[PDB]
C-alpha cells in the first residue's frame, strides 16, 4: 500500500469559513485522509496536511486550489509568513512504498494540471527542481506576492509550468518533493529585529554566499506576532536527522542569551515524525545523564525540555505522524 | 464587600457525579462564587475554590459538607494524598476588608455547626488552633483514616467540636483559617519512593526549605510521580525556589524533573515573584507583566499537565 503525504500552505489564517472549505475539498476527496489543519491569524497561512496513494494526494490538492482559487485574493493578502501564492506551496514525501522520484512525478503532474486549469504560474523546487537555484522555496519566494510582476517579465523567472503572467488574486505556486521537514518556531521576548538577527546567524544560506550560517539544512527568520504578543526565530528542519530540534533550539537559546534575550519555549507547525522527538529526547538524556526506556516518557521529557506546550497543549497522539497513521 | 476564600479538600476525586454535585451545593449557595475546582483520580481528591462574605462561605462549606456526607463513603476511601475525612480540610483565608481574626470566628462558626449538624470529630488547625500542637494538619491528620478508631478513644485527641465517635462514612474534618497557600506539585520521570525521599528532604519537617510541607506520590493516569508540596508563606520560600531545590536533588539521582503543576488558584505576587528570580539569574529586563508570567510558566513548567490561563488562575485577575 503505496502512502505519500502532501503538506500544502494556503495564505488564509484568519477566515475559517475559507479554512473549513478547502479543508471539506480535501477530506471528501477520494483516497485522501486528512491528518492536521494548522492555522495562523498573525501569520495569516494554514498548513495543510494529508496523505493517500500517489495519485490520489494529487487530485486532493487540485481539489483544495480550485477551492482556494475562488476563496483567496491575494491582492488583500498581507502576514507574517513570506508568501507568494494563494496556494504557496504544495510538497509531496514518501511515506511508505514509494521513491522520492516518483513523488517528483507527482510534483510534476500537480504543477502541469493545476497551471493549466488556473492559467497560473508554477515553479518545481527539491527534489523536482529542475536547475538548483529553484531548489530553495526562499529563493523562489525571494521578494513575495509583490515582486511577482517584475520577476515574470524575465526570461529566468518562466515558470515550470503556465504562462509568465501575474494573475492578481493568485500569484504564483510553487510544487515539488521532498523528505520530511519540520516547522519549528521557538518563542523569544524580544524584538522581532533581534529574533530576526538569530534566525540569520543559525541558518545555513546566513547572509550570503560569502555569510554562511551555523546550521546546515536549516532555514529561518525572525518576527513578532501580534495575536501571541511575542517574537519566533521561525525555522524549517529540512533533514532533521543532519540538524535536529535539540539542536536548533539549543543553538537558539545560545545565541538569545548571549543577548540577554529568554527563550520561552517552542511551537511545531502540523506534524512531527517520532523519530524526530527521540533524536532529541536521546540527546537531552545524554546531556543531563538520564536512563529512560518508555517511548511515552521520552516525549514528556521533550516536550518539557523544548517547552512545545507552550502556546497550547501538545498532543502526542494528534501529533505525532506514526501515531496517527 | 467582604471577601474570604475558602478552599475545602473532598476525598472523592474519580466519580464526576459526586465532584459535580458538591460544587452545585456550593456554587447555589447565596453569596458563594466557585471559582475553580480541580480533581485528581489516584489522589481520589478535589480541591474547591471559592469566594463570598464571611458568613456566606460558611454556610457554601456546610452545604458542600452535607452533600459530601451523603455521596462519600470513607470506608471505602483510599488516595494518594494523606487524609482521614470526607471533607478532610477546610480553610478560610482572608481576601478583601476582613481580617485574620474574623476567618479564625469563621472557622470556628463552621467547625461547630459541621461537627455538630452531622454528628462527626471537628479539630481545629492554623491560626484557629485551640492549642499548639493542633496548629498542623499533618500533625491533626497522622495515621489518617485508619488510625481514627484509636485515636478516638484516647483524651488527647477529643475533638475541638462534635462527638468523639467513629462515623465510618465520614471520618474526621479539619477546620482553620490561615494565609493564602500555594499547593505546588513537581513531576519527576522516577519511582513513588524516589519522589518521597526528595520531599522528605526538602519539607522544613524534614528540610532545606523553610515554611514547606511535602510529600512524594505516584499519578497513574499520567505515568509519572511527583514530589507534592504546599508552600506555606511564598513570601518566606517562594515557588521558584521549591522548583529549582527539587531540581537539584532530582540531578544528584539522575531523575529528570519535566515541569510542575499548581493545584487551585495563586496571587501574583508569588508568580511575580519567581518572575524575578529568573531575571535575575538570567540578567533579563521585561516590562510587561505578561512577560514575567509566560516566563515563569515556561521555566518551572506549568502547562505540562494542563494549559495554565493566568485569567483563571490568577487572584488578582479574577476579583
Ligand atoms: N494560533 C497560531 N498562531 C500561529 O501564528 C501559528 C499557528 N497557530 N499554527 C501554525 C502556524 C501558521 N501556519 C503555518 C503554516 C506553515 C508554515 C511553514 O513554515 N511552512 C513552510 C513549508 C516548507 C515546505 O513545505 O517545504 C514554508 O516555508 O512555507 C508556517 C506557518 N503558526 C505559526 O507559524
Ligand atoms: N487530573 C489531575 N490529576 C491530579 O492528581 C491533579 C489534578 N488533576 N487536580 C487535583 C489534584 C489532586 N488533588 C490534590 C488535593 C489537595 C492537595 C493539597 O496540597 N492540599 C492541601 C491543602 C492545605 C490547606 O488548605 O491547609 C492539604 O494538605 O490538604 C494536593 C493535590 N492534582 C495534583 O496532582
Amino acid at each position: 500500500s503505496q502512502l505519500v503525504e502532501c503538506v500544502p500552505n494556503f495564505s488564509e489564517g484568519k477566515n475559517q469559513e475559507v479554512i473549513d472549505a478547502i479543508s471539506r475539498a480535501v477530506a471528501q476527496t477520494p483516497g485522501c485522509v486528512l491528518l492536521d489543519v494548522d492555522s495562523g491569524p498573525s501569520t495569516n497561512r494554514t498548513v495543510y496536511t494529508f496523505v493517500g496513494r500517489p495519485e490520489d494526494v494529487v487530485e486532493g490538492a487540485l481539489n483544495a486550489a480550485r477551492a482556494a482559487y475562488q476563496l483567496i485574493d491575494m491582492s488583500r493578502h498581507h502576514g507574517e509568513h513570506p508568501r507568494m501564492g494563494a496556494l504557496d506551496v504544495c510538497p509531496f514525501i514518501p511515506v511508505r512504498g514509494v521513491t522520492m522520484d516518483e513523488c517528483v512525478r507527482c510534483a510534476q503532474a500537480f504543477g502541469q494540471r493545476l497551471a493549466e486549469e488556473l492559467g497560473v504560474p508554477v515553479y518545481l523546487y527539491g527534489e523536482a527542481a529542475r536547475t538548483a537555484g529553484r531548489q530553495s522555496l526562499p529563493a523562489l519566494r525571494a521578494g513575495e506576492y509583490e515582486a511577482l510582476p517584475e520577476k515574470l517579465k524575465q526570461a529566468e523567472w518562466a515558470p515550470d509550468f503556465g504562462p509568465s503572467a501575474f494573475v492578481p488574486s493568485w500569484g504564483a505556486t510553487v510544487a515539488g518533493a521532498r523528505k520530511f521537514l519540520l516547522a519549528f518556531n521557538i518563542n523569544l521576548l524580544s524584538t522581532r529585529e533581534q529574533a530576526h538577527r538569530i534566525a540569520l546567524d543559525l541558518r545555513e544560506q546566513g547572509r550570503g554566499k560569502d555569510q554562511p550560517g551555523r546550521l546546515k539544512k536549516v532555514q529561518a527568520i525572525g518576527w513578532y506576532l501580534d495575536e501571541k504578543n511575542l517574537a519566533q526565530v521561525s525555522t524549517n528542519l529540512l533533514d532533521f536527522e543532519v540538524t535536529g530540534l535539540h539542536t536548533v533550539f539549543e543553538e537558539t537559546c545560545r545565541e538569545a542569551q548571549e543577548l540577554s534575550l529568554p527563550v520561552v519555549g517552542s511551537q511545531l507547525v502540523g506534524l512531527v515524525p517520532l523519530k524526530a522527538l527521540l533524536d532529541a529526547a536521546a540527546f537531552y538524556c545524554e546531556k543531563e545523564n538520564l536512563f529512560l526506556l518508555q517511548d511515552e516518557h521520552r516525549i514528556r521529557l521533550v516536550v518539557n525540555r523544548l517547552g512545545l506546550d507552550s502556546l497550547a497543549p501538545f498532543k502526542p497522539k494528534e501529533r505525532i505522524i506514526e501515531y496517527l497513521v
